[PDB]
């Protein structure tokens, strides 16, 4: 239980605020000098910091937990396979090396068996680490062509404020030995000017559309259409409003080849427009019938069956559905095909095998999976087990499609649906995320709910190795962020999963209020005024893991960062007394009176209200970390975390706090200390040893 925490100058400097109940209100701030870059806060820092280097030399279980961090850091990622008209399957593979994936071609016109590994199963067709010979060149966007002899691929040069579409033959290959043979064998085609848009073959394959600007604010965006095999003089402007230069543009082509239709967006809602067009291909002089004119809802359209269009939108339904238009009607008949669930945002559909649709809805911060028929009848669900994120991945008149499943226990598992398998046999694993001293299996993700002070249910993720045990014994890692409508969707970490093994913890996220896991409700219920509801929420977690023996008592540590540094700063200041084992806030704020006059501070006012406002600094004041440091309650071991490379949020919060609770809590019994990042394999995982070896010695936890 030291006292030995370097002295902290305290100085006689005293802010001013205005309360709306209480008038006028002198707050002093003796570690207002904190704030500023001085010798003095220079060389306070570096005693801080070797104090906390001190503490942490003194654990031999440090370099021991990083040697296993260093072994179960590089995996390799994929995405799913497409099959394209030429017979061979295409997808991306990156190795765990360089930060741009490269893109492989099947070696025979057939589906791979993806454990043998893809340089056995597939040659390299597209590499773009080696556009640029430093790596300075990356590839934004690409496409295939319909008919699967072109690739359409936008490259943006660090530089720039634009990027710029290239077309290759599917046939010439970029890579490391194509470069060296000679000259790049793409086409002469250079599309300039692109930006804030897809591209979108025309189903021909003659050509793509794009959007793109004047040369050198972005104003008077131009739809535009550019044919293969063509400078770009030769392209058509499909559609552009001199009327209205802000607006942006979007569009996609039906697969028949009967539609071409125009997205039309004004501003950062969701909400657009849908212009429809019939086609021989693309021309000039397009008549539109303007079906959705008028800014009311997202409309994304999914496929069509002649004139009967199949859109997903959220008119009169914020949780999506989808509905029906038919055009051979001289007035278009609007009609709901898959109506809108209350409790189930539907998050993406799209056709699959001609006759049927597949579809994913997010329901309690997970994503659940169903194929429909072309009639709307739910027929089943798929992987109804599964705990995570899932996309789609197909093409609509093929026998197949693609799940790309995601969530705590892996960051990668491509599923098949084969239509013509037998019923028992449709759905199989095309592969999986390989790591080292960590399998997927081994792992169980759950959801559990517990009531909040106010009587509110939040749900709460729990991850474990299976072998660990409900018992009242574990040690409980809870992570939270609370914050910016930001939810805490479950993501992969190497590291956790590996203290969860290790250890025989688990790992707990709350999907507290202020997050966005229940739309802008949720976020509403956690914020500025109704604030102090994201704190409760997360303490309640803490109480109910230990209460309904999840986790052993004082075996509870929190971490956060940025937003989840206030979190976890706030939290300790208001829990009761052995809430938490230990407490680990990275760059986090903690003077929430000062916050909006330091860079990057505005922003966060939408969040936790104006300190200059009275009726704001009310809320404001008793919430800030920095002003609640009570001196008769033992606070749990505390390592504060910044690092001073990122501008983020000025480390200026973080010294303020620490210099705080080491003057009103100096006997404390557990160290309360702050460490100066080492990083703005080897080098990688020295932060996180440090870090997660100071939450496992406060919490008594051996190897």
């Amino acid at each position: 239980a030291p006292g030995n925490y370097p002295s902290t100058r305290r100085s006689d400097h005293v802010d001013t605020y205005q309360s709306a109940s209480k008038g006028e209100v002198p707050v002093p701030d003796p570690y207002q000098w904190l704030e500023e870059s001085t010798d003095e806060v220079d060389k306070w820092t570096t005693a801080q910091a070797d104090l906390a280097q001190s503490y942490l030399d003194q654990n031999a279980d440090i370099q021991k937990l990083a040697e296993k961090f260093r072994a179960s850091r590089n995996y390799a990622k994929f995405s799913a396979p497409t099959l394209l008209d030429d017979g061979h399957w295409y997808w991306f593979y990156n190795r765990g090396l360089q930060s741009q994936s490269v893109l492989y071609r099947s070696k025979e016109p057939a589906l791979p068996d993806f454990s043998k590994g893809d340089d056995n199963v597939g040659d390299v067709f597209f590499d773009p680490n080696v556009l640029a010979a430093d790596g300075s060149a990356g590839m934004v966007l690409c496409k295939f062509s319909p008919d699967g002899k072109f690739f359409a691929y936008a490259v943006s040069h660090l530089g720039g404020d634009y990027s710029t579409i290239y077309v290759r033959s599917t046939s010439s290959p970029l890579s490391q030995a194509s470069v060296a043979q000679g000259v790049d064998g793409r086409l002469s085609d250079e599309v300039k000017w692109f930006k804030f848009s897809t591209i979108i073959w025309t189903k021909d394959s003659k050509g793509f559309l794009y959007q793109r600007y004047p040369a050198r604010s972005d104003r008077n965006a131009m739809m535009c259409y550019h044919k293969v095999g063509t400078t770009q003089e030769e392209d058509i402007i499909v559609y552009q409003d001199n009327e209205h230069p802000e607006w942006i543009y979007g569009a996609d082509t039906s697969e028949d080849g009967k539609y071409l239709y125009l997205y039309q967006f004004k501003d950062t809602s969701k909400k657009n427009l849908l212009w429809v067009a019939e086609l021989d291909g693309v021309k000039s002089g397009i008549h539109w019938r303007k079906v959705v004119n008028e800014y009311a809802a997202d409309y994304n359209i999914i496929t069509n069956h002649g004139s009967l269009v199949y859109i997903k939108t959220n008119l009169n339904a914020p949780q999506y559905k989808v509905i029906t238009i038919d055009l051979s009607k001289d007035e278009p008949e609007i009609r709901d095909f898959i109506p809108e669930e209350k409790d189930a945002k539907l998050a993406q559909v799209n056709c699959a095998n001609e006759e049927y649709f597949v579809a994913i809805y997010k329901r309690n911060v997970k994503d659940e999976i169903y194929l429909y028929s072309k009639a709307g009848v739910q027929l089943t669900r798929l992987a109804p087990d599964f705990v995570g994120a899932a996309s789609i991945a197909n093409r609509q008149k093929q026998t197949h499609f693609f799940l790309t499943l995601s969530g705590f226990n892996t960051p990668g598992t491509i599923a098949r649906y084969d239509f013509t398998a037998p019923e028992t046999q449709r759905f199989s694993i095309l592969r999986t995320t390989k790591v080292n001293e960590l399998d997927p299996d081994d792992f169980e993700s759950t959801q559990v709910w517990y009531e909040s002070k106010d009587g509110t249910k939040i749900p709460m993720f729990i991850v474990r190795h299976k072998s660990t045990k409900f018992d009242g014994t574990a040690a409980a890692i809870q992570y939270g962020y609370g914050g910016f409508a930001t939810s805490a969707d479950p993501f992969f970490s190497p590291i956790i999963l590996t203290f969860l093994q290790t250890y025989g913890a688990i790992f707990a996220v709350p999907s507290i209020r202020g997050g966005g896991e229940f739309g802008e409700e949720w976020h509403k219920g956690g914020r500025r005024e109704t604030k102090v509801n994201t704190f409760d929420d997360f303490i309640a977690a803490a109480q109910f893991l230990v209460k309904n023996k999840y986790a052993a008592p004082g075996k509870v540590a929190i971490n956060g960062a940025s937003n989840g540094g206030l979190l976890v700063m706030g939290s300790i200041v208001r829990a009761p007394e052995g809430t938490f084992g230990a407490a680990v806030p990275e760059g986090g704020v903690a003077d929430l009176l000062k916050f909006h006059k330091f860079t990057g501070g505005q922003a966060w006012i939408s969040e936790y209200g104006n300190p200059s406002i009275p009726e704001e600094f009310d809320y404001i004041y008793p919430l800030s970390p920095v002003h609640n440091v009570r001196t008769d309650k033992v606070m749990p071991a505390t390592l504060i975390t910044v690092n001073i490379g990122d501008g983020r949020v000025v480390p200026m919060h973080s010294f303020k706090f620490i210099a705080t609770l080491q003057h009103n809590v100096p006997q404390n019994p557990h160290p309360l200390l702050i460490k100066i990042d080492k990083s703005w394999t080897d080098k990688n995982v020295k932060d996180a040893a440090d870090k997660w070896g100071f939450i496992a010695r406060a919490l008594g936890l051996e190897l």
